[PDB]
This record gives structure tokens, sequence and C-alpha cells, in this order.
């Protein structure tokens, strides 16, 4: 994965005509075709989102927010893929992600091969093999009677999910019974797949709207050790104080954070942000501004 960011309420303008475009995208094909392929949540905290359905509603709260208030927005893909149609559509065939994936296919198809009865396993026989070295499923089958053909099928990472029951197409494009007369497992071009699945959501963004003009600082800019600094006396004499929790416990920097919201002497929104890779110092800074 998710971009964090943080935006100011003018540049909230680029957020509202990025998610206006998102919002307008629909499924064009599929059980979903004309559903909307975003869902798009707003609040004023990540405990108070809700689902907006029309971009106005965004627009209406960035437009009333208030001075130093902020209001979250997340977007979340519902999950869509371009089809072989090229149709954008809200599922899928399930693809090999990795190695394991198609270590378990051939495991799978190995046991399946004992004992099953349908598509291509009723008509031929079946080896499935998982090739460590060159990271492939390759798939042999061989006519069970009459004039004994063959075929073998490479399956690969970022393939679908095939399924031998299913039937396979051939070179005229037409999926084809396995079962009809005739039938020889060397006109396979290509097997037939799982069933489609919805796609996963995928959340893309969480970005914090806030009326406030922002900045960040060191606790050394605001504080020496024993006394406030210049900086530091006015940040203290701000109106409308309101101080965040002691720490940001770190993230993939080293650097802890406060936040100060106040009113400045001219009466402008600031939020300072209060950053240091040092825990005491920030700490120190921050009882000396309470």
């Amino acid at each position: 994965q998710v971009k964090k960011e943080t935006i100011t309420k003018k540049e909230a303008t680029e957020l509202v005509s990025k998610v206006r475009d998102l919002m307008s995208q629909k499924y064009t094909g599929g059980s979903q075709v004309g559903q909307p392929i975003y869902e798009i949540k707003v609040g004023e905290t990540l405990s108070k989102l809700k689902i907006i359905t029309n971009i106005d509603e965004l627009e209406k709260l960035v437009n009333a927010l208030g001075e130093n208030k902020e209001l979250i927005v997340t977007i979340t893909d519902k999950g869509h893929i371009t089809n072989s149609a090229n149709e954008v559509v809200a599922e899928a065939t399930e693809k090999y992600e990795n190695s394991a994936d198609l270590s378990a296919e051939a495991n799978s198809i190995t046991e399946k091969a004992k004992t099953e009865t349908n598509g291509i396993y009723k008509v031929a026989d079946v080896k499935a093999s998982y090739d460590s070295a060159k990271d492939k499923l390759v798939i042999t089958l061989r006519d069970k009677t009459d004039t004994v053909t063959s075929k073998t099928i490479e399956i690969g990472i970022g393939d679908e999910k095939i399924d031998l029951t299913a039937n396979p197409v051939d070179s005229t494009g037409t999926n084809l019974d396995p079962s009809t007369e005739g039938f020889r497992v060397n006109k396979i071009v290509k097997l037939g797949v799982a069933g489609a699945k919805n796609i996963d959501d995928v959340q893309l963004a969480e970005i914090t709207i806030k009326n406030s003009d922002l900045n960040t600082v060191s606790p050394q800019d605001l504080y020496d050790g024993y006394r406030l600094t210049v900086k530091g006396n006015m940040v203290a004499n701000g109106t409308s104080k309101s101080i965040s929790d002691i720490s940001s416990k770190d993230s993939e920097t080293g650097k802890y954070k406060f936040t100060i919201k106040y009113t400045d002497a001219s009466g402008k929104a600031i939020e300072l942000t209060v950053e240091s890779t040092n825990e005491k110092d920030l700490k120190d800074a921050k009882a000396a501004l309470e």
C-alpha cells in the first residue's frame, strides 16, 4: 504493498481528478460487466471509513474539511484482469505463482491419474512431472487404445492452472470433448483450464488529506537538551495545540515521530512533524512543548 501518502487540502484537487477517473472505470465483460473496478472509502479515521459511490461524496467532504482537520481516503482495486477477448473482467483462472505450485500440481495430477474416469484421464495414460531444473510442469499423454498417439505439454510459472477433466483445445480453436469417437491426444494444442475465481482485492493507497501547512523538523530544531529554542517557543506559543502520541514506534527508516497541530501567530493552521532516530531526544522535546 500500500502506498501511504499525506497531502494538503490544496493538493487534494489532484487527488479528486485521479479518483474521479478511477471511479469511472467499469468492468467491460464477464459477470461484473458495468460495475465499478475500484472501491473508494473516505472517513475521518481508519476506523470510520465509508464506501462512497460518487466522486461528489469525496468533493463535499474535502471542501468542508476544517482547519487542522483531516480526512482519510483508501483506494482498493476490487480485482481485475484483461481476458483473451480484450475485456476487463472480475474473475479469472488462478495462475501458478511459484515453483511449489507447479510441484503440487504434478503431485495432484499423478494422484488423480490413479482413479480418474473424467475428461482426458478416461481416454489417456497421464504422466506429470515437475522438472526442478527448468522450473516447468511437463504433462505427457498417450492414448489408451487403438492407434496410439502422444502429446507433451509444458506449463510454467505465470500460466493459468490447467484441468485434465476439462475439454482441451485443438488447432481449430475448438474446446473438444475427449470422449469424441476418433479423438487422439496428439490433436491437443492446449489443455483446458480450471474454473475462474473472483480476483482478490488489492489495496493500492491510503491518502491522508490535512487542511494544514505541513513541515517536518528535528527535536534539536525545537529543543537543545535543556531549553526550548526560539523556534520551539514560537511553536509552544501556538494556539489550539494538539500534540500526538509519544512515538511512531519506528517504520523502515529508524526515525520515530510525533506531530504538533497549532494555529500560528497569523492564524494559519500548521502541522509540524517532529522526527528523530534518537527516541529519548524526541520525548524530551515533546515534554518541553507540553
